[PDB]
């Protein structure tokens, strides 16, 4: 009683990068491919060589731990989101702080650049999405958009529209421009622990904390596609569309390894071993097949993978 009679990716490990004193929680390549930087819990950025792992630079003056970070198009700003309660705009070149985004009244969980690099997205504890101005560093719109905290905020490939989702359960649509909600996508309602648009801007992958991920249609507001057999129950795991070979989804995942997954299958098609703590972040190159993954304080590690496919 059985059947009658795809390629995977084979990421394996090149490098360990250490320096950082406490938990990571986020890690993204510069859209120019060259660096990679790291955001954490002891409050410090660092660069790092996207292709040979070494350490570049510390970026230091936040007052307390960071959840995010996140890089201009011309790959010459970060901006951090910040436990103190505010965003920072870094030159990363001289490593200064050129604003300080103030006006959340709670911690600072997550932010992006539009592509057009002139506006920031924030999401907060206070269950808020905030848009800047990245030249003056003014609040532009404060959006009443969720009723717990804002685990994740992103931009579309033109920036016409925001995706924001919460522990309430949803994910909601903005258009950019107005601030006004285009769509919330909702039964089960678990708590949404991250969402981002596809690089096509047709589909959106949110992370549920019943350890699960899921493709949706958000115009039709139908889920295509189901992932899981990781663990996610707690935190905000960064995931990613990895789409500079084969198609595949990438996470992290609380029993300490990255999960590949078949876009189309839905197979799991690798689980990256080395971590020695919960793979909070993962991160997909622009151009080559390289993964960063990074892991909570047990840890303390970004690793860097490599595949053919
Ligand atoms: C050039 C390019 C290549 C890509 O692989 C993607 C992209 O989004 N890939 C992820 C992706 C997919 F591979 C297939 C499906 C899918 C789901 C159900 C049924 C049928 C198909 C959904 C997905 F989200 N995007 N771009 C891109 C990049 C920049 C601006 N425009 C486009």
């Amino acid at each position: 009683n059985a059947s009658a009679t795809p390629v995977k990716p084979n990421y394996a490990l090149k490098f360990t990068l250490a320096g950082h004193t406490k938990a990571v929680s986020s890690v993204k390549f510069s859209p120019n491919g060259e660096w990679l930087a790291s955001s954490s819990a002891d409050k410090l950025i660092k660069i790092w060589g996207a292709y040979d792992g070494k350490f570049e630079k510390t970026i230091s003056g936040h007052k307390l731990g960071i959840s995010d970070v996140a890089w201009s198009s011309d790959s010459n700003l970060l901006v951090s989101a910040s436990d103190d309660k505010t965003l920072k705009i870094w030159d990363v070149s001289s490593g200064k702080c050129l604003k300080t985004l103030k006006g959340h009244s709670n911690y600072v969980f997550c932010c992006n650049f539009n592509p057009q690099s002139n506006l920031i997205v924030s999401g907060s504890f206070d269950e808020s999405v905030r848009i800047w101005d990245v030249k003056t560093g003014k609040c532009l719109k404060t959006l009443p958009a969720h009723s717990d905290p804002v685990s994740a905020v992103h931009f579309n490939r033109d920036g016409s529209l925001i995706v924001s989702s919460s522990y309430d359960g949803l994910c909601r649509i903005w258009d950019t421009a107005s601030g006004q909600c285009l769509k919330t996508l909702i039964d089960d309602n678990p708590p949404v622990s991250f969402v981002k648009f596809s690089p096509n801007g047709k589909y959106i992958l949110a992370a549920t904390l019943d350890n699960t991920l899921k493709l949706w249609d958000y115009s039709k507001g139908k889920c295509l596609k189901t992932y899981t057999g990781h663990k996610n129950e707690k935190y905000c795991i960064f995931a990613n569309f990895s789409v500079t070979g084969g198609k595949w989804i990438v996470s992290g995942s609380e029993d300490n390894l990255v999960y590949i997954w078949n876009l189309q299958t839905k197979e799991i098609v690798q689980k990256l071993q080395g971590h020695t703590d919960v793979v909070i972040s993962t991160a997909c190159h622009p151009t080559e097949n390289i993964i960063a993954s990074a892991a909570l304080e047990n840890d303390k590690t970004i690793k860097l993978w490599k595949s053919d496919c």
